[PDB]
């Protein structure tokens, strides 16, 4: 790999060296080793949650008397650990040789959480066994652990799975990179209202981004287009996680 | 290239390994390579095709008298095959000294097919000789000998360009893998009722969506945008193929 | 990096081979060199410009009077110049170490002008403290010179930062690469009138699509889509760029 000629920056103006935290440099590191080891594809979709949004606010109550919040990211978690198990190659890693597979059958998710020192990536194990108010505690404790640079390496592994969430900051989409070895990646990006074609006119439905980046030597373009199709359903109307 | 560290994912729960098929690992390793090679970009677009659905749909008996099923793809393939005459870079190959561009007098175009057992991509000769039936003809047979694993590696060679449709299973763009040597690959995804301004109001219009990936050692970025519009126009108004 | 197998593309028909100019073939190696070495991300966005499209033409004459054209690149230019010194990191490059940022003080900005021969990004110096008719009175002078070949190496050096506009000439969006040593490049594709919800109903604003690639090591998630949340926000009212 070429590397980028030095350059005097000063020969411009003035410049100011600030360094690195260890965080920044770990993450630099596996972000590169994941660029270069993974073909990436980003497969874009919108999930219509306008019901999905009405649910999360009419409980809001019940969230309260948990002393949870109620935020999407559970909602995510629960639906894309659903599907997991429904289409296993997104659940599992690419073997050392590079011959087969290692399908897992546990689902642990991990979830991006940006703090000041660097990105964290903690993981909630058995996603699918725990409820939506289980995993709105768990994850923001994991979430406050992360900031206050209290969580354990320990709780920063063995994820089958990542979700990024920017949608509290803004974007229409995004690219994100594979946090490899795993395969496939979700990002989220801002919820906006949207006109929705009903068959006779535009109704104005809240319509949420997607964003699936995935490993394209274990998972081929219908894969994805068919995972990101079935989780805007699964978002559309999330009693069919209950069949 | 630093490798991705060995993980023991039984630690984490069961797992259960499963091996590769032979095309998946000829796939992985050719996708790994294009990556690593060809500095990709995406450009997006949307075609109104709005008449372009209507004639498809009216010619559904002439097509069904033909045996054929007519769908998007030899339409997208007629389309192409004029651009690529018409702007010979995106018909090229990287020269291997890296200082030439071999311009290909031909245009013949391949066609990615997911079968169970890994991708495929059978190529059409000669796409701008044939009409849009004797295309719908051979792209299904093609398809289907894909499919039926009889397909001869004869067929797999020699395309100018890809197209990879994925409007059949859904998604709203996505960045396809430039199938190296090739210099440029058009993914198309799920066409939906958008509204479009008319200058005064938005009527809705049947828009599909285009993700055209390129080589930028080749294809500069007002050059991939020109192929993109240009494209649009033909499938906004295909009768411009016959000037 | 394994390489690409050569082909006899004479084949297959028949082929015609032409050389790059020396300009193309510089600017394959840097898009190389920056494809290898950056994990890049795509932050996309779109601003809403009806005001600021409004603002432009009505300054048709006193930008005439100057001489100079008033496009939407000068106040692109301001907007990211006002917005690099507000968030200091995508000013800055990664020291060759690897574990330091040199953050710049001043504010260079590259555009880049796709020219017969090649790519050229001429650079304008200390951004930040020129008016928009000098900027555009710059922007212009230094095209010109790019496509006349006319152009000193010189002027091609120190910048912070690039704008890649292909607005001019079409599409949705599209996903830059960074050119490196810099950290972030805003690709600007074209204006439309789209529906906006305004809590109510959908009223039609001029929306600008934005796509921001930048290198991951330097800069996360959260970080990027502030960036382009902030750019949306000036180009809805440049005024705030006064306080
Ligand atoms: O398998 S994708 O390349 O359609
Ligand atoms: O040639 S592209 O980088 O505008
Ligand atoms: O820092 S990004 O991966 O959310």
């Amino acid at each position: 790999i070429p590397p980028i000629p030095p350059v005097d920056f000063a020969k411009y103006g003035e410049i100011e060296e600030v360094p690195m935290t260890r965080l920044m440099q770990i993450g630099a590191t596996n972000l590169h080793r994941s660029w270069l080891n993974v073909p990436h594809v980003t497969q874009f979709e919108s999930a219509d949650i306008t019901e999905l949004e009405a649910f999360r606010v009419a409980q809001k109550a019940v969230a309260k008397k948990a002393g949870v919040k109620l935020t999407v990211l559970p909602l995510l978690l629960k639906a894309c650990a659903y599907l997991l198990k429904e289409l296993p190659d997104f659940n599992s890693s690419l073997a050392p040789s590079g011959q087969a597979l290692i399908r897992k059958k546990y689902v642990h998710i991990g979830f991006a959480v940006d703090t000041p020192d660097g990105l964290l990536v903690p993981v909630i194990r058995n996603v699918d066994q725990k409820s939506l108010l289980q995993l709105a505690a768990e994850a923001a404790e994991l979430a406050e652990k992360a900031r206050s640079k209290k969580l354990g390496a320990d709780a920063m592994q063995g994820a089958c799975f990542t979700i990024s969430s920017l949608g509290h900051i803004g974007g229409t989409a995004f690219t994100p990179i594979v946090n490899a070895p795993e395969v496939a990646i979700l990002g989220v990006s801002k919820a906006s209202m949207q006109p929705v074609w009903d068959g006779k006119a535009f109704q104005p439905r809240l319509m949420l981004p997607l964003s699936l980046s995935y490993d394209h030597r274990v998972i081929n373009g219908a894969a994805a287009a068919r995972f990101t199709k079935r989780l805007g359903d699964l978002l559309a109307d999330i009693r069919a996680i209950l069949l």
